[PDB]
């Protein structure tokens, strides 16, 4: 996503965290002037200016292409090296609960896990190796060029005209998705890519010309609008699991 569906993704997530998770995520981001969770959401997109060695050890961790193996997922083919998002998200949420680590270890790997289940619940970031996610797709917007993964990434988002205030309340609007019975944090990613992946793959979702405008929006917006809602429940989720494990005994 684009630095609006990040924060989307964290404010509906923040409003769902337990009172466990609601305390300890206050208490890393407390280490850190003006944090939110929101405000932290697009910060792994920011490296190239924020940290350049951190953000090229980074940049592979946003995305995971697996449309042209039918969106099933394999570790050593689409993720040698761990260098895809299935991978990091699973690393950097054992980095998160390890109680162990420092303030400022335990916020970083925080601010990966708010930005990547956004980024794994993007289609775009889990569709086609041979296009880049879409990015190769090039294509007219109403009067505008763009491409494919922009256009899910914020273009859709954009047509709401909505600061992130405008938009929350709408997201949580919708009718609750259905969340796995449980978080696992090892196995969830998985189950994420794939799903998010179909999508890529829906029919029309590629269109059928290079020349689109409202129908579009009209019919997919809903579907990326779902995407963020589900990417904030099921993050809630996951903190609740990593950082909210005990509230009687914690
Ligand atoms: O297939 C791709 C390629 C790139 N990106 C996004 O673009 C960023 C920059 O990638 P690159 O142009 O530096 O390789 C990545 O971190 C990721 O967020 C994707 O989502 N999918
Ligand atoms: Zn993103
Ligand atoms: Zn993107
Ligand atoms: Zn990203």
């Amino acid at each position: 996503w684009g630095a609006q569906g990040h924060r989307l993704v964290a404010e509906v997530a923040d409003a769902r965290l337990n009172p466990t998770a609601r305390a300890e995520v206050d208490r890393l981001l407390a280490t850190e002037p003006d944090a939110t969770l929101a405000s932290i959401a697009p910060w792994a997109d920011q490296l190239r200016a924020k940290d350049p060695g951190l953000g090229r050890r980074s940049a592979g961790w946003h995305y995971v292409n697996i449309a042209e193996d039918n969106c099933h997922y394999e570790a050593p083919k689409h993720c040698r090296n761990g260098n895809c998002i299935v991978e990091a998200l699973k690393a950097q949420s054992t980095i998160l609960g390890d109680r162990s680590l420092t303030d400022g270890e335990r916020l970083q790997a925080l601010k990966f896990v708010v930005h990547l289940v956004g980024d794994i619940h993007q289609p775009m970031h889990a569709g086609y190796a041979h296009d880049k996610g879409g990015n190769d797709f090039q294509l007219q917007f109403g009067n505008r060029g763009t491409n494919l993964h922009s256009l899910w990434d914020s273009g859709m988002l954009n047509t709401r005209k909505l600061d992130d205030a405008g938009y929350l309340p709408l997201l949580q609007s919708q009718r609750a998705p259905k969340l796995a019975r449980q978080s696992n944090p090892q196995r969830d990613p998985q189950t994420w890519a794939e799903a998010s992946c179909r999508i890529s793959m829906q029919a029309g979702v590629y269109p059928a010309t290079r020349k689109i405008g409202d129908e579009y929006t009209e019919r997919y917006r809903p579907l990326a609008e779902a995407q963020l809602r589900l990417a904030g429940e099921n993050l809630a989720q996951l903190l609740n699991r990593v950082l909210g494990a005990r509230l009687e005994h914690h």
